[PDB]
């Protein structure tokens, strides 16, 4: 909360809120490098060239 | 997908993914210029001067 700013967070399937009352099984993290206009086409249904 | 790339892309009515597998009756296309702000307010039940 004082270094890292995130100009898009997004949950899918559990409230944001709750995140700190739960605990979490088989926990992966993706990574890449994208465009701007990118960004919109990382989510469930989307269509486009990523 | 070398060319032109759209900073928003917005269906109703139907998922995006299953554009490929379909055949559409009356198409019409309309075209106008905004600006940055005004973009939002095309899109079903909004309130705007657009
Ligand atoms: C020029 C008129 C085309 C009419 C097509 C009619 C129905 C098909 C609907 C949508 C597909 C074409 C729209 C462009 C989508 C860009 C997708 C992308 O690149 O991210
Ligand atoms: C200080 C005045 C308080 C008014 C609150 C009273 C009722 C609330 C109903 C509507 C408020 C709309 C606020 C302006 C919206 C601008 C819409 C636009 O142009 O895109
Ligand atoms: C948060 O960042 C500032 C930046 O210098 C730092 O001084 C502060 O100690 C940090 N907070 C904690 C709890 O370490
Ligand atoms: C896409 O655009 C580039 C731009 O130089 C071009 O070289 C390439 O041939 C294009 N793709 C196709 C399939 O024509």
């Amino acid at each position: 909360y004082n270094s890292t700013f995130f100009s898009t967070f997004k949950c899918y399937g559990v409230c944001a809120t709750k995140l700190n009352d739960l605990c979490f099984s088989n926990v992966y993290a993706d990574s890449f490098v994208v465009k701007g206009d990118d960004v919109r086409q990382i989510a469930p249904g989307q269509t486009g060239v990523i």
